[PDB]
């Protein structure tokens, strides 16, 4: 693999380790991966970080009742660009009625960008992904990893 | 000047984080690299190279989280790394009630010209280690003066 390929795989491993940890602990999380549609307008609503990715930093961001936990983390290639970012809320009727604002925000950004958003439910620990206006719920660890690898292909 | 405004913004971010941690008696260890390079200690932690903000500093030091166990090292107006090793001082002149966090701050200050801020988990007291000495029980004004003197 090229350095770009190695760096992408390290980023995927960091994201999946963080998501898995948060899912087991029922730590709510909202993580958007910017793709080809630029998300600068949303990144600028958050607290700038421009930080190297690590699973440790991703987990620390989402700990309940902390300064960075309320809103979305937006990742740009191999960096955490900003935390506590605003995303627009979807009104789609295909969002399960029991789901709250994190999932609606995720679907909402997926309606106006080609980004991939991961959501961890604070109620159930279930992991979902929003892409292209659709929410895909109850993902296994293997399904999430494959989704990310296919996204970064 | 722009450089002066950036240094002030960083001081404000550090002091806001320190105040929050002191109030909640969150232990913390924050080393500001100066002329002596600290790359060998930076390398022991989790790389960040992040923008400074009070929010990020507070999120790092939350007890029982991946990043809280060690020092944050700042360099060139950024957070270089978290959870870094610092060497323990063997000085017999540190207050005997103080533990490893304070001994680590004094230890790095023995071998570098860095400034290290410590918040005690026992009391929320704020101290600064520099040149092998620990300056204890600082007021907010006292810490700001130290940061401004350091950066002058």
């Amino acid at each position: 693999p090229t350095p770009v390929e190695e760096a992408q795989q390290k980023t995927i491993e960091a994201i999946t380790k963080a998501i898995n940890y948060m899912a087991k602990r029922r730590i709510g999380a909202l993580l958007t991966i910017e793709r080809d549609t630029g998300m600068g307008d949303y990144i600028e609503t958050g607290i700038p970080l421009n930080a190297k990715v690590s699973s440790e930093l991703l987990i620390n961001i989402f700990i309940p009742n902390t300064p960075l936990h309320d809103g979305a983390v937006i990742m740009k290639n191999n960096e955490i660009a900003a935390a506590a970012c605003y995303l627009p809320l979807s009104e789609s009727p295909f969002i399960s009625k029991e789901l709250g604002t994190r999932h609606r925000a995720a679907v909402g950004i997926s309606e106006v960008t080609d980004s991939l958003t991961i959501i961890v439910s604070e109620e159930t620990g279930g992991v979902s992904v929003a892409k292209n206006g659709d929410l895909h719920r109850e993902l296994t660890e293997e399904a999430l990893k494959e989704m990310l690898e296919a996204e970064f292909k």
